[PDB]
RNA sequence: GGCUCUGUUUACCAGGUCAGGUCCGAAAGGAAGCAGCCAAGGCAGAGCC
């Protein structure tokens, strides 16, 4: 069950992306990391400000996560 | 009802500490602040008033 914890560990095998991507996840709660679909507008705003990013950066991380979760489902 | 103890629970919506990330600064230095943790609140059991 590929989640943001798994993704975060993949980001830990950029700081031009990797450190910033890790930071966004580091502003999340464990429920958010476990079930990223619950992250809607208000949680995105909290995560963005808490990581010094914009909401569009959070959107981009979530999209990258989503693409990886789709690919892991299919490779498996 | 109050207080205490114990268990549990709680993204943000004036608490503390604030990793990471962020901001200001040439630096020296500063600042805001999410997660966690802590406090506190919620739900209960027990004890006391
Ligand atoms: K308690
Ligand atoms: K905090
Ligand atoms: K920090
Ligand atoms: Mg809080
Ligand atoms: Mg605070
Ligand atoms: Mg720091
Ligand atoms: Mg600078």
């Amino acid at each position: 069950g590929f989640d943001l914890n798994d993704f975060l560990e993949q980001l830990r095998q950029d700081d031009k992306v990797l450190v910033r991507m890790e930071a966004i996840i580091n502003s999340m709660t464990m429920k958010e990391r476990a079930k990223p679909e619950i992250i809607k507008g208000s949680r995105k705003r909290r995560i963005a400000a808490g990581s010094g990013m914009q909401v569009q950066d959070v959107n981009r991380l979530l999209k990258q996560f989503d693409d990886m979760q789709r690919m892991m489902k299919k490779m498996k």
